[PDB]
C-alpha cells in the first residue's frame, strides 16, 4: 500500500532540474510554489508532511545528498542541522519529515532552502528533485470564475 | 399566464447599500495618482492606515474588497484599473485580473468577492494597484478609493489603564 | 420553468413619489446660476430660504437631500452639479462625492441618503454646489433644485403675539 | 469581631481597565509639545481626526475624557497638565480645573468624568490643553494622549453604494 | 458599620504567580545588557530561544508579557526598561509605552496584558528592548528577564523519526 | 509517523559540537544538561526513554561510531559494553535506548559520558551529537515567576 492523505488535506507534486556542480561542494536552491497556490489566500493554508526524492541519471556516477533546511549564511553546515538526508548509496533515497513542518503555511516554505552535494562533476539537468507537499485543500476549487468580469 | 410589470428609473445614488457580515467591519481610505503617458499603465503600491499597523492588528482576516475610482470632471480618455499581484509587466496584470474597473461603463467599480478573501491585513501590502490610460493624463487627476471589510479589532471599546 | 413577462413603457412624470419619513416634512427652493466658462467649474453657497434661517430651525436634524437641474431647452453640451465639503480645488470636489447629476443619462438628479443623515440645517451652510460645463454656458441658464427633509419644527402653527 | 488580611503587591499596568458603556465608543490620539521655559505655561489647542471631521460626525455626543501625558526618560522637574475652556491667562487655568495631571504623582493621567458630559465633539474645538514646566524643557519632550468617549458613528458597517 | 482590619506585613517571594489561560503554556528567557552611558538609552533586539524559531511555532498567537530586570547588588542609579516597537528615537519609546519599569519602585516589572494580545512568535522579532540608565552602567550588570505566554505547541513530544 | 511520549512524558532536545579528533583515536565527552533543567528541584526527575544520533558534515570521510556509557579509565573499551552504537556505515546512524536509563534521575546523566571514534583526521566542529531524553515534566511550568521579589 501506500500512505494516504488526512481528511481535508491534499497533495501537490512539483519538480526542480539542478545546476552544475563541482567536487566537494553544495548548492543552494530556493523553492518555487506552482503558480496555482502562489496567491495570498492561498498562502495562508497550512501544511502537514513534505516528502523529498531524488531520481539521478542511470550513468551519474559519486554520491549525491541533499536535504531541506532554513537558510544558512554556510551552505554544507545545513546537513549538520537536518531532520532527515536523501542519500544515494543506500536503499532508500528519500528524506521524509513527518513533523518538521506540521503547522506552519505555505508561505513559510518560502524561507526555506534546498541543499545538494555532489562528491564528483555534475552536469546541469544530471539530478532532478522531487517535492510533494501536503497541505489543507483550498476553500474554493469547486467553482467556475465568474463570467462577468 | 403572462404578468406585466413596470420598470421604473433610478437616480444616482439610490440603490441599496452592501452590509458586513457578522463578526467584521470595513475601514476605507483612498490614494492619488501621477501622471499617465498614452497608452501606458502605473503600478502604485498599498498602504495600511496608522491605527491597523501594529502586529496585534495585521493578524485580522479579510473578507471582500471593493475598489472604486473617482476622477475629474474634465478628463478626456479611457482610464482602468485593477487590484492583483505583483508583475514584473504593468499591462499584464488585467489579462489575468478577475475585475477591472473600466470608466466608460454604468458603473466604474470592481467587486472581488473571493480573490483575497482568507489573506490577512498584513499580506495586502504584497498587492498592487495597476492603472492605465488611454490618453494622456496628468497627476492627481484620478483618486482611487479602497474598502476592505476584515474582522472586528477586539480592544477598541476599553480605556487605558491608568497605571501605566 | 420560465414565466413570459409584458413590460409596460412608461411618460415623463409617470413613477412614484418617495414619502418623507414618519415625523419629518420636506423643504423645497431653487438656486439660479451665472456664467460659466468653457471646461469649467463654479462653486456657489448654500443659501437657507428666509423661513429657516432662525436660530430656532437650524438646529432640526437632517434625513435625506435631492438634487436635480432644469435646462434651458436650447442649451446643449454636458452639465454637471454634486453637493459636497467645501474643497481647495473646484473640481476635486467630483473625486469624493457619493453622488453626481449628469444631463447625458436619463435622469438628471442625485439623491444623497446618508451623506448628511444626522446633520443640522444650520451645517448646511457649510457646503457648497459645484456646477461644471464642458462648453460656456450664460447666466440663468441652469436651474438647481434643492429638497431636503427634517424633523417637523415643533412651535410654528402660532401667531405672533402682539399684546 | 476581626478580619485579618493581605495586601498583594500590584505591577506596572497590571490593573482592570474601564470599559465604554453601551452606545459609546472610545477614540484615541496624541499631540507634541514644543519648548517650555523655566516656570511657564503653554497653550495647546485640540484638533480632531479626519474620519471625525464631517458635519454628520460632529453631531455625536461626549462621555467621558481621559488626559494622561508620556514624557521622556530624561525630563528633570516638574510638568501639570490640565484640560479647560479658552482663558486670557494660560496659568490660571489651574485654579479652577476639576482635575491636574501631575507627573510627581503614582498615576500621573487626569479623569473628566462630568466636565464634558453632554458636549459633542464639534464643541471640544473649544477647549485647549495648558502645560506648565518647572525647569526648562526643549520641544517634543512630552506628548499627551487624549481619549474621548462618543457615541458611536451610526455608519461604519456599509459599503459605499456602487452606482455612483 | 466600621470593621476592623488587620494587615499582615509580607515577605519577599510571598505573593500569588498568575496561571497561564487554559491552552497555553509560558516560556522564559532572560538577554544580558552592554555598557550604557550615563542619561542615555540602548536598544537591543529580541532573540527568540533556539526550541521557539523553527517556521512551525513561529505561528503561535500570543497572549501576556511580563518583563522584570535583576541588578547587581552593587548598582546604585535608576534603571528603566520598556517593550515597543521599532522607533527612530530610541529614547521616544517611553513616550508611547503602555507600562515601564523602574527600580526606584518596590516592584521592578511591566506587564502587557493587551499590547501584543493576538499577534505570533514571529512578530515578537519585530519588536526591541529600551534600556536606560541616569548614571554609567558596565556591561553584564542588568539582566533582562522576559516571560512570553503562547499557544501550546501540538507536535513536539515526539522523537524525531531515523527510518 | 512517529514515537509519542507517555502520558507525564516531555522530550527536551540539545546539541554538542565536537573538538579535533586523531586517527583511530576516541574523545570523551561530558554531558551538559540544559539551563533551564540544571536545578535541585529539576535534576530528581525521571528518566524515560533516551535517543542518540549525530549529523556530519557532507565531506567527513571515515567511519564514526559513538556511544554513551559510564565513565571508564579506558576510553575506547566503553564500545565493548555500551548497549547501542551509531555507527555512519549502515542504513541508521542513530542509537536507542529504551531500557538502559529508565528510571535513572536527569542528576545521574552527569555521571554518563559521550565517546565518539574516528578513522581519520576529523576537523572542529566536523560532527554534531544531538541528544534526545524524555523525562517527567517539570512540575511548576504553567506559571509566571511572582513579581514581589
Amino acid at each position: 500500500k501506500a500512505i494516504k492523505a488526512i481528511a481535508g488535506y491534499s497533495i501537490s507534486k512539483w519538480e526542480a532540474s539542478s545546476d552544475a556542480i563541482t567536487a566537494k561542494a553544495t548548492n543552494a536552491m530556493s523553492i518555487t510554489l506552482p503558480h496555482e497556490l502562489s496567491s495570498e489566500k492561498n498562502k495562508e493554508l497550512k501544511v502537514g508532511r513534505v516528502l523529498l526524492w531524488l531520481g539521478l541519471l542511470p550513468s551519474v556516477a559519486g554520491r549525491i545528498k541533499a536535504c531541506v533546511a532554513e537558510k544558512q549564511a554556510q551552505a554544507e553546515a545545513a546537513f549538520q542541522v537536518a531532520l532527515a538526508v536523501a542519500d544515494s548509496s543506500k536503499e532508500v533515497v528519500a528524506a521524509m519529515y513527518t513533523d518538521a513542518f506540521r503547522g506552519a503555511t505555505l508561505g513559510d516554505l518560502l524561507n526555506l532552502q534546498i541543499y545538494l552535494y555532489a562528491s564528483e562533476a555534475v552536469p546541469a539537468k544530471a539530478v532532478v528533485v522531487h517535492l510533494e507537499v501536503e497541505h489543507v485543500r483550498p476553500t474554493f476549487d469547486d467553482f467556475f470564475t465568474p463570467v462577468y468580469k
